[PDB]
């Protein structure tokens, strides 16, 4: 079998992207965060608090035939920003694009935190790390992906988010026709949970490419690149009037800068990210100060190639035996 769905910007700084997904029988379809870097498969529901709920589309386990009450499970979750949410959990049918699975846990939010209810256009989340992650207690539920592996074409999903446009989540096959030149294949390590790998370097614009590793995770539910702070620095030296800003928290630059691109390496290969990509607008509104797209890792603990830099780049996640990314230029 295969899927395949459509991903869209919730927003026109591309902050976020959703993808919808059917749950339950009759189907009720909600756009989900298709989330590399997280495992549970969470969503805004009847029995989420109603002051939290502000224009989310809810999933109600009552009328669905096929939602069933797994005894005894509950989840909860508090992201690495500030962000958090709980609840209990139904086992129901989800179709992603044509591919179904039934049985799937999907966690009922009994409580979500501000930043979820503030953001009108997000149902949920569908994670897509390893089911190592995922919080149900006090038995561990298994992904969406993990649960549809083994019917899969091959057990692999890919990742073809766009720049100010629409994008592409396939599972089970690899579109041929979505990225030029050819797929450059990563080793991956499970052992967070996270499809972490090292990149072989970076270049700032038409700079020379500092070889040098760098650890990370592929995370399509992160917005930023978040990079070491020696890196972060060489980016926006060559901005402009770019500083840190301890109040904002982080990389400003001036709204009427040229951004260079950034280039980061996947062994022999190189992604380029256009300059473009790195400008996420002001910090404020009507501010001239505008908030960077690359932004320092010190103090997550973690490098994150989040949207801004897979947005360039058509990715693969090949979850065979040993699993591996891939990368290519499209």
């Amino acid at each position: 079998s295969t899927g395949s769905a459509t991903t869209t910007p919730i927003d026109s700084l591309d902050d976020a992207y959703i993808t919808p997904v059917q749950i339950g029988t009759p189907a009720q379809t909600l756009n989900l965060d298709f989330d590399t870097g997280s495992s549970d498969l969470w969503v805004f529901s009847s029995e989420t608090t109603a002051s939290e709920v502000d224009g989310q589309t809810i999933y109600t386990p009552s009328k669905s035939t096929t939602a069933k009450l797994l005894s005894g499970a509950t989840w909860s979750i508090s992201y690495g920003d500030g962000s958090s949410s709980s609840g209990d959990v139904y086992t129901d049918t989800v179709s992603v694009g044509g591919l179904t699975v039934t049985g799937q846990a999907v966690e009922s939010a009994k409580k979500v935190s501000s930043s979820f209810t503030e953001d009108s256009t997000i149902d949920g989340l569908l994670g897509l790390a390893f089911s190592t992650l995922n919080t149900v207690s006090p038995t561990q539920q298994k992904t969406f992906f993990d649960n549809a592996k083994a019917s899969l074409d091959s057990p692999v999903f890919t990742a073809d988010l766009g720049y100010h446009a629409p994008g592409t989540y396939n599972f089970g096959f690899i579109d041929t026709t979505a990225y030029t030149g050819s797929i450059t294949y990563t080793a991956v390590s499970t052992k967070q949970g996270f499809w972490e790998w090292t990149s072989t370097g970076y270049a700032v614009g038409s700079g020379t490419f500092k070889s040098t590793s760098i650890d990370g995770i592929a995370d399509t539910g992160t917005t930023l690149l978040y990079l070491p702070a020696t890196v972060v620095s060489a980016y926006w030296a060559q901005v402009s009037g770019a500083k840190s800003s301890s109040s904002v928290g982080g990389y400003v630059f001036p709204c009427s800068a040229t951004l260079p691109s950034f280039t980061f390496g996947v062994g022999s290969a190189r992604i380029v990210i256009p300059g473009d990509y790195i400008d996420f607008g002001p910090i404020s509104t009507g501010s001239s100060s505008c908030f960077g797209g690359i932004q320092s890792s010190a103090g997550i603990g973690i490098n994150i190639f989040g949207d801004v830099a897979l947005k360039a780049a058509f990715v693969v996640f090949n979850g065979a035996t040993t699993p591996t990314l891939g990368f290519a230029s499209k």
